[PDB]
């Protein structure tokens, strides 16, 4: 399920780049725009100060496609950070899991315990919790009657 | 104006980065205040003064950089107590035999 | 020891604030220094 939202993650990583990258792209056509109001300062209520006010508002608008860019950014920078604890998570289950399960023991577990979708990933973590003080009850009801057995049997 | 134009584009990179390390720091600040309601709640049962010393007269004091690892590490405290409890339930049992 | 966390987490939120803001800072300056260049270019 790491290996899961580790793809997921990545996935989602594109897009939200790829949203920075179209307000990219329009923060630089806006930087483009001031640019271009700039110059008509430099060559001609005068002309003068119409090529002024549309520079500074042009300049208004680029950075308010900067801070768009930014909250993109801050979209990222949450995925990407959540790409790297998953990797984390992924690797020490990995490793965990490395130490192997015959295909017979791999059968009894799935047929014995279920699993959880990739979203609710931190679920079946708890759901092992759950699983564990479980059979561990029924553990303990199963020595206890093993217990009353033996003395009888005394 | 174009020098100072292709200066612009590198300060606005590092401010870039400053802005991932910003939110990279709130994402970790967000996980800490969920972590930190969810530890509250688990909390708020509490303990009477007795409770107190009784569980802090076995228990280790938790460092905070190992704070996530609390549950792990707790795993582990709870097995070794339900080891010893195991072999004192096992010399109750013995006993239980050899008395009946 | 999490809300020991949340604090040091703010401690260093507002380091990195306060760098975020000197950056910011040092790109309207050279947004005033290209400005400055243009009004050069009319002044004279």
């Amino acid at each position: 399920l790491w290996r899961e939202k580790i793809n997921l993650l990545n996935a989602r990583l594109a897009e939200a780049q790829t949203s920075e990258e179209q307000l990219q792209s329009q923060l630089d056509l806006q930087k483009k725009v001031v640019s271009d109001h700039m110059q008509r300062y430099l060559q001609v209520d005068s002309d003068a100060s119409v090529a002024k006010a549309k520079l500074d508002e042009a300049q208004t608008i680029e950075s308010e496609l900067d801070k768009q860019l930014r909250a993109a950014n801050k979209v990222t920078c949450v995925l990407d950070t959540e790409l790297t604890l998953a990797r984390a998570a992924e690797r020490k289950a990995q490793q965990t899991a490395q130490q192997g399960m015959k295909e017979e023991e791999r059968e009894l577990s799935a047929s014995h315990f279920p699993v959880v979708t990739l979203e609710q990933l931190p679920d079946i973590r708890d759901l092992e919790r759950q699983h564990e003080r479980g059979i561990q009850h029924e553990i303990e009801r199963v020595k206890a009657e093993l217990h009353r057995l033996n003395i009888e049997l005394t």
